[PDB]
């Protein structure tokens, strides 16, 4: 059922995630952890602290499909064992050193085809698969867009709720 997803998802902020590679994605999916750009690492963390819920929804780059959404269970944080991120050209280590723990929620694709009927308010109105990493998405524009997922009947959510 879909109940305790839209509780979770009551009142929530959605970003979008852009990455370069599956490789980080799958690493995120195996380890409940997230890292971005610092311009973007600010913009979580204030998010983190205003709202019952930040969630985060992955896109592998020319993949043409979502692969899940997750919701932040903390902050970025520093000093932990360094993840072992596969770093695009130009992206190096130092720039995604804050470390996001996170709760996954779906980790089942979506192919772009299906969100062609979903428009993103703040990013004029275009698709919302359209949109730069940390991409904001509207309230009910995220909210149809997990909704679209195929139910990943692998999570519980329960603890996340406790979370909240
Ligand atoms: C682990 N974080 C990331 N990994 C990759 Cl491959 N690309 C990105 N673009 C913004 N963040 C990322």
């Amino acid at each position: 059922g879909t109940s305790k997803l839209k509780y979770v998802l009551q009142d929530a902020r959605f970003f979008l995630i852009k990455s370069n590679n599956h490789e980080n994605v799958s690493l995120a999916k195996a380890k409940g952890v997230w890292s971005t750009l610092p311009v973007n690492e600010k913009k979580l963390n204030l998010a983190f602290r205003s709202a019952r819920s930040v969630i985060l929804i992955f896109s592998v780059r020319e993949s043409g499909k979502f692969q899940g959404f997750a919701r932040l269970s903390s902050e970025s944080h520093h000093g932990g064992s360094p993840i072992h991120w596969v770093l695009p050209a130009g992206m190096s280590a130092k720039m995604l050193g804050g470390v996001f723990k996170i709760d996954w929620i779906c980790r089942r694709e979506l192919p772009f085809t299906k969100s062609a009927h979903l428009t993103n308010p703040w990013n004029e109105h275009k698709p919302v698969k359209i949109g730069r990493d940390g991409q904001e998405i509207e309230l009910e524009c995220g909210t149809q867009l997990c909704l679209l997922f195929p139910p990943d009947e692998s999570i519980d959510l329960y603890q996340v709720i406790h979370k909240m």
